[PDB]
DNA sequence: AGCGTGGGACC
DNA sequence: TGGTCCCACGC
C-alpha cells in the first residue's frame, strides 16, 4: 500500500512498487507490443500473445465436458460453467 | 461468443 | 526488469 500512483489526478494506490511500474503505462499510453499479424500494439506481452490466437485460431484450452476449445484459459472458465444446473 | 485489458502473483 | 499465468471486468 505504500506506493501510490504520482499522476495527480490520480490516486490508486498499490502494494508492490512493481505493479505501479505496470499501472503507469496506463498514463503513458506506452504500447511496446506490436502483433505483426495486423500491427496493433498492446500495453502487454501477455495480452498480444492471446491477440494473435484471434489470428491463427490457435485454442489451447478444451473444456473438460465437452471438449470445445477455447484461445483464453478465462474463456474456457467461463464456459464450463454452462454444463452445470 | 470474442476479446480488450488492468491488477496480483509467480518465476 | 520483464515474462507469463490467473482473474475480473467490460463491451
Ligand atoms: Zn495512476
Ligand atoms: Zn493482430
Ligand atoms: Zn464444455
Amino acid at each position: 500500500r505504500p506506493y501510490a500512483c504520482p499522476v495527480e489526478s490520480c490516486d490508486r494506490r498499490f502494494s508492490r512498487s512493481a505493479d505501479l511500474t505496470r499501472h503507469i503505462r496506463i498514463h503513458t499510453g506506452q504500447k511496446p507490443f506490436q502483433c505483426r499479424i495486423c500491427m496493433r500494439n498492446f500495453s502487454r506481452s501477455d495480452h498480444l500473445t492471446t491477440h494473435i490466437r484471434t489470428h491463427t485460431g490457435e485454442k489451447p484450452f478444451a473444456c473438460d465436458i465437452c471438449g470445445r476449445k477455447f484461445a483464453r484459459s478465462d474463456e474456457r472458465k467461463r464456459h464450463t460453467k454452462i454444463h452445470l444446473r
